[PDB]
DNA sequence: CCGACAGCGCATCAGC
DNA sequence: GCTGATGCGA
DNA sequence: GTCGG
């Protein structure tokens, strides 16, 4: 990976630009675009010297090598500077850090006075419960979680789902998976083999024995299949208490199960590479199944999968290790 | 020139 | 009361 | 904003 010091003041004026668009713009395929053109400048491994240069990667077209030249020959972009002294702006694009004000309740918020986090606590009745859940630990959700840590809740999650019936299947996904230091949340997908795509408890009996060990701490959602929420480490003796953190847990489908594993491993890059290698030998892979293309493109109905492995023997290729798959 | 850029669970809104 | 739409998330 | 039919 290229040091952050090669193009990182590029890359950091697209970050925040995305930023921008998504949050006070409401832009979505603007926030992306920006995404993107900063991720593959962050991986360029060169120093940057021109648009026109930045302007041959995938994804930078003329207005960002525009403004590539801008902040080149300034050390800056005169619209991004603006952007951040605006009050207004400013103002929307903080609180959608906080989980659960997305840009619309931001920019609600902004209209009627409510600009700060401290605002937000004075006028709790005016937050849903995810909002109140996401002011509450603010600071805790933005910290990351060490790999430590995520053993240890790990630990706690599958000793508490097998307590509850040994026969549930249970698997840590996301990064952590893949093998990362750190990670952002923690992302549980649940099976049983009594529940399949043709088979209402199954989900709530683990979120309660969760609780009843006092590891999920509060709820954002919760219904048959998904649950979202917090969960707190034990503090030790005398120890400072561990930050909240994001918990999410979804039941799925014995028979939709491991090409959910698969999915939600990712990483993305490698979801879309396989995605890709997947189509080209007659195959369409999404969370839930593999489905085989026909000749009109009649995808018929979907292969049995009972591991990951068999997802990959369809498409003629070897098992990869979740190690291995950041692309 | 102009449409795609993912699809979907849950909470909550808009409206009958 | 309900259905459908919208906001939000990951 | 970028890509591509
Ligand atoms: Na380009
Ligand atoms: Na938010
Ligand atoms: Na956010
Ligand atoms: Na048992």
């Amino acid at each position: 990976a290229p040091q952050e010091t090669l193009n990182g003041g590029i890359t950091d004026m697209l970050t925040e630009l995305a930023n921008f668009e998504k949050n006070v713009s409401q832009a979505i395929h603007k926030y992306n675009a920006y995404r993107k053109a900063a991720s593959v400048i962050a991986k360029y491994p060169h120093k940057i010297k021109s648009g026109a240069e930045a302007k041959k990667l995938p994804g930078v077209g003329t207005k960002i090598a525009e403004k590539i030249d801008e902040f080149l020959a300034t050390g800056k972009l005169r619209k991004l500077e603006k952007i951040r002294q605006d009050d207004t702006s400013s103002s929307i694009n903080f609180l959608t850090r906080v989980s659960g004000i997305g840009p619309s309740a931001a920019r609600k918020f902004v209209d009627e006075g409510i600009k700060t986090l401290e605002d937000l606590r004075k006028n709790e009745d005016k937050l849903n419960h995810h909002q109140r859940i996401g002011l509450k630990y603010f600071g805790d959700f933005e910290k990351r979680i060490p790999r430590e840590e995520m053993l240890q809740m790990q630990d706690i999650v599958l000793n508490e789902v097998k307590k509850v019936d040994s026969e549930y299947i249970a698997t840590v996904c996301g990064s952590f998976r893949r093998g990362a230091e750190s990670s952002g949340d923690m992302d549980v997908l649940l099976t049983h083999p009594s529940f399949t795509s043709e088979s209402p408890k199954l989900l709530h009996q683990v979120v309660e024995q969760l609780q009843k060990v006092h590891f999920i701490t509060d709820t954002l959602s919760k219904g048959e299949t998904k649950f979202m929420g917090v969960c707190q480490l034990p503090s030790k003796n005398d120890e400072k208490e561990y930050p909240h953190r994001r918990i999410d847990i979804r039941l799925i489908p014995k028979d939709q199960y491991y090409c959910g594993v698969l999915y939600f491993t990712g990483s993305d890059i490698f979801n879309k590479n396989m995605r890709a290698h997947a189509l080209e030998k007659g195959f369409t892979i999404n969370e839930y199944t593999i489905r085989p293309l026909g000749v009109t493109g009649v995808a018929g109905e979907p292969l049995p999968v009972d591991s990951e492995k068999d997802i990959f023997d369809y498409i003629q290729w070897k098992y990869r290790e979740p190690k291995d798959r950041s692309e």
